[PDB]
């Protein structure tokens, strides 16, 4: 792939969906967190159910102790883990109103200090909910960057820096949505809809599906 292929590649998911975003409800970077939490071996449209429940009724880190790890069971009881993800949530709760004033932090360091959000999800949070440069990859983004080769690697920190030194500037707000969206979607694990996509004539693929 070169500089100009890529080019090509981000202007044209660009035109398709200038502003991509998360598939989670959500109205603030609290309610993002929180959802994001929930989101572990579970779908967006499995938490999403469970939080049009519980956030009518508590959706500030204060409402949520105020709920209690068994109140907060009662809602999102459908969602997998929920027993250690209601503790998860509790304990995060406790954490932003005493060090960080019942705000979510702008800091990697800090998100990540939180109990069951890591790296990638410290990352997603930044990215989604503050505008931040970072690009996490999953599973979808990794298969993505390595059909199309805009972004080969073996694993996923070696797609995660291939991207962040691939990607323009102008671009890097908005990559981690455009390829989740395009690798869900599109570019799907078994049988690729590459008959169909946007970016077919850019993608070097060498199995590509129904022409
Ligand atoms: S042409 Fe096929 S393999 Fe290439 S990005 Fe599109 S769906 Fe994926």
């Amino acid at each position: 792939m070169n500089k100009a292929k890529r080019l090509e590649i981000l202007t044209r998911l660009r035109e398709n969906n200038p502003h991509p975003t998360t598939e989670l409800n959500f109205s603030s970077p609290f309610e993002l967190l929180i959802a994001v939490l929930l989101s572990a071996q579970a779908t967006d449209v499995s938490v999403n159910k469970a939080t049009a429940k519980l956030y009518p009724v508590a959706n500030t880190p204060a409402a949520m102790l105020e709920l209690g790890v068994e109140g907060v069971k009662t809602y999102i009881k459908t969602i997998g883990l929920y027993n250690s993800k209601a503790e998860n949530i509790i304990k995060t709760c406790r954490i932003l109103l005493e060090q960080h004033n019942g705000e979510v932090p702008e800091d990697r360091a800090a998100l990540e200090a939180l109990p069951g959000v890591g790296r990638k999800t410290a990352n997603v949070v930044l990215n989604t909910a503050f505008g931040w440069p970072t690009i996490a990859v999953d599973t979808h983004i990794f298969r993505v960057c390595n059909r199309t080769q805009f972004a080969p690697g073996k694993n996923v920190e070696q797609v995660e820096e291939k991207l962040l030194k691939v990607v323009p500037a102008e671009f890097k707000v908005d990559c981690h949505h455009w390829l989740i969206l395009h690798g869900r979607y599109t570019c799907i694990a078994r049988k690729p809809r590459c008959g169909s996509c946007i970016i077919e004539d850019l993608c070097e693929y060498k199995e590509k599906v129904d022409i």
